[PDB]
């Protein structure tokens, strides 16, 4: 299970993708049982006190990579955050993964933001998806809307045909330096039926929303509904682009089953895995021609 040069990649999609996808389905089964033999805590996300700040019952935040918020005043899980730091490529913690924030999570959302010094935010969802709420709209329609101590402002819009750029400017009351510029890269296609035809538009949404990423900020923040299925793609695309920039290979399924660790599900669907192998076929074929 070493890195596949890049020359030799796209020879082993097809591999992947002959007999019904029966590479692909070796593959993904080979993460989801990278998970078995392994107890991974999350005592916090089982909580009382924290389960109401869960979007999904089963999709929890492993203790050990756990973002902590700083505590505050009084309660004990004011700590608390559904949110996990991910790895990228030979960088620890390039990330957080976490869930699309609850009505009641706001003010966590945005104080985790400050506190970690979150200068990307890369939403992977719609709010509602055929007639289903999947996110809560934390950010303001428009000028400006209070969460806790952070004063969130809309700057600018540029409403792209696969996905929206908007420009915040964050403040804290609590701070007096107290000004933060904050990008949210918005993937906004998502079909009525069916689901991602063409890799194309997200490789170029994955290109421009981390080549947005400013030294040395912290993690970029990276959630959809459950913060697992195309955070998951999201990461595994971003971090395999920069592994092919750096040394020309490639290492999806030892990288997804190291990020497994990290937050639970990443990569949810063996759909999601082929997904990331035609983004990268698309960014290999994409060079030369
Ligand atoms: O919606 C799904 O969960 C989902 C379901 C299936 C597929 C597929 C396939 C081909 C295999 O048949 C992809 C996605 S998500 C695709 C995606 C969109 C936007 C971004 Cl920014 C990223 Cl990273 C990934």
């Amino acid at each position: 299970m070493e890195a596949i040069p890049v020359k030799q990649f796209v020879k082993h999609i097809g591999e992947l993708y002959s007999n019904n996808q029966h590479g692909f389905s070796e593959d993904f089964e080979e993460v989801q049982r990278s998970t078995a033999d392994m107890n991974i805590t999350a005592e916090h996300s089982n909580h009382p006190e924290n389960k109401h700040k869960n979007r999904y019952i089963n999709i929890l935040a492993y203790d050990h990579s756990r973002v902590k918020l700083r505590p505050l005043p009084g309660s004990k899980h004011s700590d608390y955050i559904n949110a996990n730091y991910v790895d990228g490529y030979n960088k620890a913690k390039a990330y957080i993964a976490t869930q699309g924030p609850l009505k009641s999570t706001f003010e966590d959302f945005w104080r985790m933001i400050w506190e970690q010094n979150t200068g990307i935010i890369v939403m992977i969802t719609n709010l509602v998806e055929k007639g289903r709420r999947k996110c809560d709209q934390y950010w303001p329609t428009e000028n400006t809307e209070e969460y806790g101590n952070i004063i969130v402002t809309l700057k600018s819009t540029k409403i792209h045909a696969c996905y929206t750029v908007r420009r915040f400017s964050i403040r804290n009351t609590k701070v007096k330096q107290n000004e933060r510029v904050v990008i949210q890269y918005h993937y906004t296609q998502w079909p009525d039926m069916g689901v991602p035809e063409y890799a194309l538009p997200v490789l170029t949404f994955v290109r421009r929303s981390s080549a947005a990423r400013m030294p040395e900020t912290g993690p970029v923040l990276v959630h959809c509904s459950a913060g697992v299925g195309r955070t998951g793609t999201y990461i595994v695309i971003d971090s395999m682009l920069q592994q092919i920039k750096d040394k020309s290979t490639v290492n999806v399924l030892g990288f997804l089953k190291h990020i497994r660790t990290q937050r639970n599900y990443l990569v949810q669907t063996e759909e999601q895995y082929i997904f990331i192998h035609d983004a990268l076929l698309e960014a290999i074929l994409g060079k030369e021609t």
